[PDB]
């Protein structure tokens, strides 16, 4: 069998360190060596791919299977020459259950005035901030997959209302849904949004001044809040900046961004009451990943169905 | 029915508000107001109290039960002249979910390096900080009580590992625990302690150099992390700055503190990966301590059992 060609770009230095043992059974060509930049990798069947170079599938034009490196597809979607097979991302049970870590935190430091707490502290004040309980606000999940269903039921758990919001109309007990028609209702009954949609044509640009503007007002909290985990391309950051000067949205966690390293003279850094994640919100240790696209080859070479596909059509 | 006694020395504008219509049957008499003070109020049945007048049992000599002011009673006990009559404590579902949003919040601030991140946010600094997931630290919880046993579910449901000790033997499904005489053992295994005792003369100074050295060192997240919210004299806080400074502590979050308000020259104010909260971590509105001392006097004065009776030989 060939050996798997890997095109990651995060963590090099981890990725090198994994492949000295993964795919034991055939090896990998990592493009992270500028010498591998030039190689023939032209019977290549698997590729797994973050970031990955814009001609890759003429240097590798007969995939069978192509891995995300992440959970994420859209840096995959749109590439020339895509062919047409199926694109597995990464889904994993320590990916999910540390998104939803710091989505609960996100949301309880909103909902308890970590902000302002520290202000304090750092100005060696005590003051008692009196804050509203989870269950007098309505954290609104914007995404109901696999990200989305999870962060939804820890919420409940710590005592927030929740509602969410999805493409296709999902039944959830306990929690009101809502399906792409009926974004108005959905953003009208929320004080907290949570982003954990993927980037589509269809989400890229989508968290604007309007859609701020729809979150609910009266709520709790005083003024609603702005928070993504999803893509930073679905959201408008000069929108936010006038958003959250002008007090239409009270506050903000920000881990994705329009581009990212987020510049050094964006004013999301120090805006009030904004937290800001370097895209590290569900950072999965690295070896999972490559376990997870040895387990499907494995099935897909004995003649399983692959799990994780996405759906062309869709976009995710 | 004589007016009930009241004497909180929290929010007494709160206070003021809330007695115009509590205690409908028979009224209130507040210290706060001082043309009060030296009223003869000698034939006062209940009291209700926190933080209160030194004096007060020579003021009202002919007591029937006592009512905290919150869930803790250290301030009652010890006091001259406390008649041999029940202590009601405050226990409340609003104050009870409150706690565990705060503890939940500080794991997982510590968790996922909150301080860190909002260190490099303050400089403008995009620097990835890798996290292990929840399930790879133990949170050691101590008191295994009303809050204790909220704080422990809801831990685990965010995927900590979870220990409790307490007193006596308790028996939670999923979560080893451990007695008085255990704990050496539990502390061993303890990444995270988590504070939710009463203050006692067992508790007093018990937070010292000498078990904060009995914590688990070699744990995901390097170094064990102190968290208090029960009593702050449970504490020595000059053991807690030099086992921060030292790295015998990786980090604390306090909400209590030896002397209330914590004084401007504390050492725990810029402690590196330190929380201060000034005794917020749960604060139920005042109405929900008047509906439930109205509740318990009605019982009482039907002939049914009171409720949240400490025990004066365990002294909680
Ligand atoms: N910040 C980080 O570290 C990480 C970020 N992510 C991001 O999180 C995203 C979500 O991941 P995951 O939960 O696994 O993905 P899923 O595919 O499991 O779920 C995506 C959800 O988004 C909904 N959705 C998609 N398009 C639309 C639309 N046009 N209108 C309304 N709802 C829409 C889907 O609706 P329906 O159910 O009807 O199909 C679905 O509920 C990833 O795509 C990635 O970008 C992921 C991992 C880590
Ligand atoms: N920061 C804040 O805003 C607040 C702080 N608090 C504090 O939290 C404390 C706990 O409240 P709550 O949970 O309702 O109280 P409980 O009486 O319900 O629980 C107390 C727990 O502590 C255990 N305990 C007591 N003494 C010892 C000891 N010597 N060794 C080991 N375990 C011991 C008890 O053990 P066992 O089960 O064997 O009896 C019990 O599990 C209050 O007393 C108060 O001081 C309360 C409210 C808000």
């Amino acid at each position: 069998r060939p050996p798997v060609l890997v095109d990651i770009k995060f963590n090099p230095e981890g990725v090198d360190r994994v492949l000295k043992t993964a795919f034991a059974d055939r090896g990998s060509i990592n493009l992270a060596d500028p010498a591998n930049r030039e190689r023939d990798f032209s019977e290549t069947e698997y590729a797994l791919l973050w970031k990955p170079d814009a001609d890759l599938f003429r240097r590798a034009p007969n995939l069978k299977v192509i891995f995300s490196g992440g959970a994420g597809v859209d840096h995959i979607i749109g590439m020339a020459g895509l062919p047409d097979i199926p694109i597995v991302r990464f889904v994993d049970r320590s990916l999910t259950t540390r998104m939803s870590e710091w989505v609960v935190m996100q949301c309880l430091m909103h909902l308890r005035g970590q902000y302002g707490h520290d202000s304090h502290q750092r100005r060696r004040e005590w003051a008692k901030l009196i804050a509203p309980e989870a269950a007098e606000v309505t954290v609104g999940v914007m995404g109901l997959g696999i990200l989305g269903q999870d962060a939804v039921a820890k919420l409940k758990v710590m005592g927030f209302n929740v509602i969410g919001w999805s493409r296709t109309r999902k039944t959830i007990e306990g929690v009101e849904t809502f399906d792409a028609g009926e974004l108005d209702r959905f953003l009208a009954k929320t004080d907290i949004l949570v982003g954990l949609l993927p980037l589509t044509p269809e989400t890229t640009g989508f968290y604007d001044s309007e859609l701020f503007k729809k979150l609910r007002r009266d709520g709790a909290l005083g003024q609603p809040v702005f928070i993504n985990a999803g893509r930073g391309k679905s959201q408008i950051e000069t929108d936010i900046v006038s958003a959250v000067r002008e007090g239409t949205l009270g506050g903000a966690s920000l881990d994705v961004f329009e581009v990212e390293p987020l510049a050094t003279d964006s004013p999301l850094w120090e805006l009030e009451n904004v937290f800001i994640t370097p895209h590290d919100a569900a950072v999965s240790e690295e070896n999972a990943l490559f376990r997870h696209v040895e387990m499907q080859i494995a099935r897909f070479e004995r003649g399983e169905p692959l799990q994780f596909v996405i759906d062309r059509a869709a976009g995710y």
